[PDB]
């Protein structure tokens, strides 16, 4: 029954088995950066949240 | 008028010119802790740029 091509975001369904987004994580700062298209994001963490 | 052979210390007289201080780069705070000897004395960069 799993579909092999579909899967299951938080949300709905995608065909991505999985988002794998990069974030880089200064060196002289505790500021970890987005490495993906949002290209240097400040990334947090919420509440009860991976990031 | 100055001297290679004998050098001195931060506090002394010492002929031994490289002391080969140890520190630790504080991961997710991004400061260089003390790690020699003063174990933790938080490095600031001095006014001439050393440590």
């Amino acid at each position: 029954g799993e579909l092999t091509d579909i899967q299951t975001f938080d949300t709905s369904y995608k065909i991505n088995a999985d988002t794998g987004e990069v974030t880089v994580v200064g060196d002289n700062s505790a500021t970890a950066g987005q490495y993906a298209s949002a290209d240097g994001a400040k990334v947090l963490v919420g509440s009860d949240g991976k990031l």
